[PDB]
């Protein structure tokens, strides 16, 4: 088995998907979750106006809705969440998703404060923390945020980590990373796209040096996702960001594991 | 397979151990993690005068000590950080702690500014939190202002889980469950002691209503992870408390996970 093969096999990528049976997949999956653990109530998702949220708002409040119909439960609710960073505006793209997903609730958390404080009792310790940490530091408390309202109203936090996110290992530990239940896992970018397509999502929400890293463009990824054969120098970029970033996709480490070990 | 089994299985319990050969596998697995990685520099832990950490603290500090031995890398370092909510004046237990592991550096970090500005943050947004879940959102702070010194010092954070805390769930989720490295992984609570006391850790620091939880001692939980039958009322509490927090001792759900399902 070749490496390709295996990252392909791990993520549980397919090279053709048919999106109005993702679409059920995936909303026939959040409600069976919830029809198991009836004491649930709320699905939790940050939304910013970026493709991947958008999807997985527009999947849950399915879910919710759906659910709440045929139950006639009308405490299930679907909460998104603004997570900005400061008092920066407000940004047009979110405001379009949230007109799409039409969602039960919308809260609003500044995490600046948070952030500006977490940075203060660390630089008091001797820690001058820089803008690259800083970023995963944000990350972090957009986790703490969805947690805390998730523990105050029966919920869990949704996730949007998809197979064009996974296979680099661009996303937070503990971050957007910390999630409860993804129902985007298995899909790659473009697939994404479909699906958004397939519910009727504005073009402009989802329709594209912009780049997923250095040398490799998102078409790049979804190709190799989809198995076909790149230039060795893209391939062996995006393997080496894979294997770098095994721990991120792997529960902490214990005496017992054997994944590591060269 | 009964219950009881797959807990033990899953978990990795033994109903004895040798203190002398678990002490070296804790300390060798985490030496040879390290020179798997060589841009590793650091093991971060969060120390609070506590047995869990105390062990952790002094097994990570062996490890780091014997590879710069061999090495002759000065960079290598164990940090231990304090982890206080609040200016709450200096406890005994972990000064004596720090006395007995001899760490390289220790870092003071006071959480209490980020958490009551996560609150604030919440306020605005119309959630009130309550007592209990500000307790996980402290332990979320301390996850985080670990994470933000690794990420300065080319660090993994050690976590301090064992079977005796992981069999209830008893911990939080991305709190103090969110870590790289788990030494302890394995060992029930009395097990923790007889390692303490191999190394000459003083008594005070592990010698012990006093329950693990509700009708449940910390006997009681060691006795079930060492296979021994206890009066049906206590297994099913320890069992129904197992069950419940499996979302806890498992990655993100996905479509493809069928552990949850009835
Ligand atoms: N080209 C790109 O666009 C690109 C490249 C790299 C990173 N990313 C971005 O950077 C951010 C993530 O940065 P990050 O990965 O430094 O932060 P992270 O906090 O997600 O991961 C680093 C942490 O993981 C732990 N760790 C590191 N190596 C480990 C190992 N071998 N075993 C166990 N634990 C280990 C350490 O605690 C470390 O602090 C994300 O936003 C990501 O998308 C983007
Ligand atoms: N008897 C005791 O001493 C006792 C009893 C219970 C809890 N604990 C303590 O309480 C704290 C932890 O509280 P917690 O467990 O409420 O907080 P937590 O944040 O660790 O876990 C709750 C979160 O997990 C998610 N979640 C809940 N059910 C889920 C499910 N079925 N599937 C997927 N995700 C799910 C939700 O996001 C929820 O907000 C710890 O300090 C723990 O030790 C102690």
């Amino acid at each position: 088995m070749t490496l390709q093969q295996e990252i392909i096999q791990a993520l549980g990528a397919k090279p053709h998907i048919n999106p109005e049976e993702e679409i059920r997949r995936s909303v026939d999956f959040l409600k069976a979750y919830l029809k198991t653990y009836p004491f649930l109530k709320s699905l939790v998702l940050g939304i910013s106006g970026g493709q991947d949220s958008t999807l997985a708002g527009k999947l849950s409040q399915m879910a919710i809705a759906e659910l709440r119909e045929e139950t006639g439960d009308n405490a299930l609710q679907f909460i998104a969440v603004r997570l900005p960073y400061g008092v920066q505006a407000d940004e047009q793209d979110c405001q379009d998703a949230i007109a799409f997903i039409q969602p039960d609730r919308v809260l609003t958390v500044n995490i600046k404060g948070a952030v500006l404080a977490s940075e203060q009792a660390l630089r008091e310790a001797g820690i001058e923390l820089s803008d690259f940490v800083r970023g995963n530091e944000k990350a972090r408390e957009r986790m703490k945020a969805q947690y805390s309202i998730a523990g105050m109203t029966h919920g869990v936090v949704v996730g949007t980590d998809h197979a064009a996110e996974a296979i680099t290992g661009f996303f937070t530990k503990y971050g957007d990373g910390g999630t409860d239940i993804n129902p985007l896992h298995r899909l790659n970018k473009r697939q994404g796209k479909q699906l958004l397509a397939a519910l009727g999502c504005p073009e402009h929400l989802y329709k594209k040096p912009d780049e997923a890293a250095l040398g490799v463009t998102y078409d790049n990824i979804d190709d190799y996702l989809e198995g076909k054969t790149l230039d060795p120098a893209i391939a062996k970029t995006i393997e080496g960001w894979y294997v770098k970033t095994e721990h991120k996709r792997r529960l902490p480490i214990t005496v017992f594991d054997d994944f590591w070990k060269r």
